[PDB]
DNA sequence: GCGGACTGCTTACC
């Protein structure tokens, strides 16, 4: 097989390297690198060097990495371009792989691991690593095995050993209910203290040395945690053996430290996931992620976790596994090591830095360039500076029975191909007329030769771009994995449908790829299936479509970061010519459309100065289809699905064709390189037929709720609630208000007003006894200090930064209470007038049970008057009110009767 | 007292 980095780092002038060879073993070099960078020169010196602009260029070849640099430096001193790729390993990389990187990824060492620390003093601070590390579990992947460092002497409390017995047994035998699958796998090594446990740990760790190391909080607790701990025993020197090379380097937030451990690649999970998940979460504890992403319990113990180990050590083991596992359980769903193993080894770049989509594109163009003999520019100094953005149309708020959505595919990176923006590329500029006029087909076409963007950008349509072309690459594996992703998703749903009448029988589930449209003998097959294969076959579809979910949406958001760098000054082909070129062409193929499809429907509809588009948001429209429907008449129609169907056709047949060539000509008109404007119906909403459910309605920009029968070609065995912007999509909204918010919609949308006032009735009724945590309003927790005079909130202390205070006054000298971290997340609850804790509202950390030393008297003062109105009502009333109903029946003349 | 204009902060939508 060819060769493959596993990691690389430069030291001095060195790099390290590790790779795996021809014969599939993992080896280590250090290669006195010599780099190459360029110089402009005169055009009589023949070369095979040029720049993207075109200019001949020298290459000066370094005896080693610092000559380089130091030539770089006088270069600025001199005043003249020194041009070529600076970051030295990224040369090497693309030096050493010469071709496209087929990796195999059961030969990567990726270690999962999660250590326990008992802290009577609070959180263990990693920067001192005051208390015994009393466990670690540390999966290989691959042995295939759980590795268990079980300190049994500690000052802490002396125990005995974990029972892998008992920690299989269910909770209901008091066992762990350790997961039978692990069971098997599981290496369990007690200790008589510390000292010897971290010894073994890194002898372990030097036979099997991480390559790609993850966790959860892995970066900012684990590992410098255990490096600082070993370094305080044993000495720097001995700590450095969790370096492959040696080396590592502090970095430090002052007392925070982030530790660099070269010649690996850390991928915090936790970091994976806030960048590749798009969730938005209340609390990211392991805990609360595992329950979200696995529908797993949350772990439960009696006491606080303080004194879990003393009183508990049995558990306190089985716990530290079960993290370990579910982190493993989350990747295993999510994939994003599988996700980033890819991105890096495309890109050819370290692994960790798939976390910059900015390095992760240098490198991409930077080989690509390097592949043609072309010589990559110097970065430049460039101020910060505004630009503008997509538009986004002011919807009339109403409601809206039947409406069909369109949507253009990779708008920002189609403009970019379309057009052909990329540095080398520019051809000059024309002088632009007003925005409207170029929308409205009036302004002159701007040029006869080149394409151009209406921000006044002319391109060469000959030529090809480095940026275009790189772009289509990804774009194209986006559109292969999202193509798995939805037909996985329309496989689910006749799945979902033959559960309605399942079998009464014993099978298995069908051996079938849910990437691709199940065929009609997989269709037969599984309409003859039990209930339980059915449910399997689901599950299994379900994840399919998850794991197609992560390969598309951040391929998507790979390419979409590369638009998004072109206005960053710290990219190396930042510029705000090509940015704007992007986004005012955005802003003209939208409205531009949205004549069109207002002509194309008055016309077909016999109509005239008729708004068909009522809304709109940078490369959507939302069609009114009201007069479509009513052009035949609902009676024509047998049941919802009839005409859901209808619209699909319509849209499909008449629609799309047409503003297929409404934006070829929009494609005439710019003279672009090529047609990539491809707007596809989304979504078709409407109320369920016979009902006297509205269907949809808008509040205004970025906030509407639609009733959803088929979606980009998947039609729901139930409609879907389709619903944006408002308060139910808000992790800052509590639970409970959230699912009763999203229900009166449900019944608005669905049924009417009548079953929304019956709802609501309910709801007013029996809210209060809700559980606290479901109706607290969750808040991110910054700048705590900068409000803080005294205990007490200074000038325009934030709502939730006050009840924060509130909180720390109450706890005051109880070492052992929570303590509410900067920059984390709070649930914030409003207290009644006249209560002990002397403010209006108090907070803590989320994801957690307020402290039983104040739970209690928190409780007792939660105002639930408060909170029903200010969470739930308000809300509620703008909903109602765009809608044009009441959520209550208003006082009536009636009323005089009986 | 407190509405309305502005501001900081948060979290959506693309
Ligand atoms: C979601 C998103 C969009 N955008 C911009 C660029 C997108 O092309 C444009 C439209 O947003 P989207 O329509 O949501 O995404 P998309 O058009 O790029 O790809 P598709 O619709 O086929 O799933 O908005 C960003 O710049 N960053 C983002 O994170
Ligand atoms: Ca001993
Ligand atoms: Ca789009
Ligand atoms: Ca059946
Ligand atoms: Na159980
Ligand atoms: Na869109
Ligand atoms: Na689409
Ligand atoms: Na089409």
């Amino acid at each position: 097989m060819k060769e493959f980095y596993l990691t690389v780092e430069q030291i001095g002038d060195s790099i390290f390297e590790r790779y795996i060879d021809s014969n599939g073993r993992e080896r280590t070099r250090e290669v006195e690198y010599k780099p190459s960078l360029f110089a402009h020169c005169p055009e009589s010196q023949a070369t095979k060097y040029f720049d993207i602009y075109g200019k001949p260029c020298t290459r000066k070849l370094f005896a080693n990495m610092r000559d380089a640099s130091q030539w770089i430096k006088r270069m600025e001193d001199i005043g003249l371009e020194a041009l070529g790729m600076d970051d030295f390993k990224l040369a090497y990389l693309s030096d050493t792989y010469n071709y496209e990187i087929k990796y195999d990824h059961t030969k990567i060492r990726v270690a999962n691991f999660d250590i326990e620390v008992t802290s009577p003093d609070g959180f263990p601070e990693p920067s001192q690593a005051k208390h015994p590390i009393d466990a670690i579990t540390h999966y290989d992947s691959i042995d295939d095995r759980f590795y268990v460092f079980d300190l049994l002497n500690s000052p802490y409390g002396n125990v005995e050993e974990w029972s892998i017995e008992i920690a299989a047994k269910l909770q209901e035998q008091g066992g762990d209910e350790v997961p039978s699958e692990i069971i098997d796998k599981i290496i369990y090594m007690p200790f008589d203290n510390e000292k010897e446990l971290l010894m073994e740990y890194l002898n372990f760790w030097q036979q099997k040395t991480p390559v790609i190391l993850t966790g959860w909080n892995v970066e900012s607790f684990a590992i410098p945690y255990v490096y600082n701990r070993i370094k305080n025993i044993f000495g720097e020197s001995t700590a450095k053996r969790l370096s492959p090379h040696r080396k590592t380097r502090v970095k430090v937030i002052e007392s925070r430290e982030i530790i660099t451990l070269f010649g690996i690649s850390v991928l915090d999970y936790i970091d994976l996931y806030k960048k590749f998940s798009f969730t938005n979460q209340p609390s990211y504890s392991l805990d609360y992620i595992s329950e979200f992403e696995l529908n797993v319990g949350k772990l439960k113990y009696d006491g606080p976790i303080s004194k879990l180990r003393e009183s508990n050590h049995q558990r306190y083991i089985s716990y530290n596994i079960i993290a370990v596992y579910r982190v493993l359980q989350i990747d295993a769903k999510r994939q994003f090591i599988n996700l980033s193993l890819d991105m890096g080894y495309y890109a050819k770049i370290q692994i960790q830095s798939v976390f910059s989509p900015i390095k992760t594109w240098d490198a991409i163009i930077f080989n690509s360039l390097k592949e043609q003999n072309k010589v990559i520019p110097q970065g430049r100094s460039h101020p910060v500076q505004p630009y503008p953005g997509a538009f986004v149309k002011e919807p009339i708020p109403n409601r809206y029975k039947y409406v069909m959505s369109f949507d253009l595919t990779s708008f920002y990176p189609s403009i970019i191909r379309q057009v052909n923006i990329s540095p080398e590329t520019i051809a000059g500029t024309f002088k632009v007329a007003p925005l409207h006029d170029y929308i409205n087909a009036v302004a002159e076409r701007p040029s006869d030769v080149y394409s151009c963007s209406p921000n006044g950008m002319m391109y060469y349509k000959d030529r090809d771009g480095v940026v275009p072309t790189e772009i289509t690459k990804v774009f194209n594996q986006r559109k292969e994995h999202k193509g798995y992703m939805l037909a996985a998703q329309r496989n689910g749903e006749i799945i979902k449908e033959a559960l309605h009448n399942p079998n009464l029988s014993v099978d298995e589930p069908l051996d079938v790829d849910y990437r691709f449209d199940f065929s009609d003998e997989i269709k037969e097959k599984i309409k003859k299936l039990s209930a339980k294969s059915l449910n399997e076959m689901l599950f299994r579809a379900q994840r399919t479509e998850v794991a197609g979910m992560t390969a598309q949406i951040n391929r998507k958001l790979l390419i979409n970061s590369l638009y998004g760098a072109l206005g960053n000054v710290w990219f190396r082909y930042y510029d705000l010519r090509n940015a704007t070129a992007i986004t005012t062409f955005g802003q003209m193929a939208l409205q531009w459309i949205e004549r069109k499809v207002n002509e194309y429907l008055n016309e077909v509809c016999g109509t005239e100065g008729e708004a068909f588009v009522l809304y709109g948001d940078t490369d959507s429209i939302y069609v009114s289809a009201d007069k479509i429907i009513d052009k035949v008449g609902e009676s024509k129609f047998r049941d919802t699905n009839h005409w859901v169907d209808f619209l699909d056709k319509f849209a499909r047949e008449r629609m799309e064709p047409a503003i297929d060539r409404g934006f070829r000509e929009m494609c005439e008109y710019m003279n672009n390189k090529q047609h990539l404007m491809f707007m596809d119906r989304e979504a078709i909403a409407g109320p369920p037929l016979g009902s006297k459910g509205i269907g949809g309605f808008w509040t205004g920009k970025k906030r509407y709720a639609l009733n959803v029968w088929d979606m980009e070609g998947t039609r729901y065995a139930e409609p879907k609630l389709k619903i944006m912007g408002l308060e139910t999509q808000k992790s800052s909204t509590p639970k409970a208000v959230q699912k009763a918010l999203k229900e009166c919609i449900r019944r608005m949308l669905q049924e009417g007003e009548e079953s929304l006032q019956e709802y609501f009735k309910e709801f007013e009724k029996e809210f209060r006894q809700l559980n606290y945590i479901s109706i607290a309003s969750v808040s991110s927790a910054n700048n705590i200090a900068k409000y803080d005079v005294g205990g007490f909130p200074g000038p325009k202390c934030p709502f939730h930064i006050r009840g924060i205070l509130t909180y720390n006054r109450a706890i005051k000298g109880n070492i052992d209470a929570p303590q509410v971290v900067e920059g984390e997340k709070v649930y914030v609850l409003p207290l009644r007038e006249g209560n002990p804790f002397g403010d209006k509202c108090i907070a803590w950390p989320s994801g957690t049970e307020i402290t039983d030393l104040i739970k209690d008297d928190v409780l007792h003062w939660m105002d639930y008057t408060v909170l029903l109105e200010k969470t739930f009502i308000k809300p509620l009333e703008g909903f109602t009110s765009a809608a044009k109903l009441d959520y209550e029946k208003k006082a009536s003349l009636f009323d005089m009767f009986d």
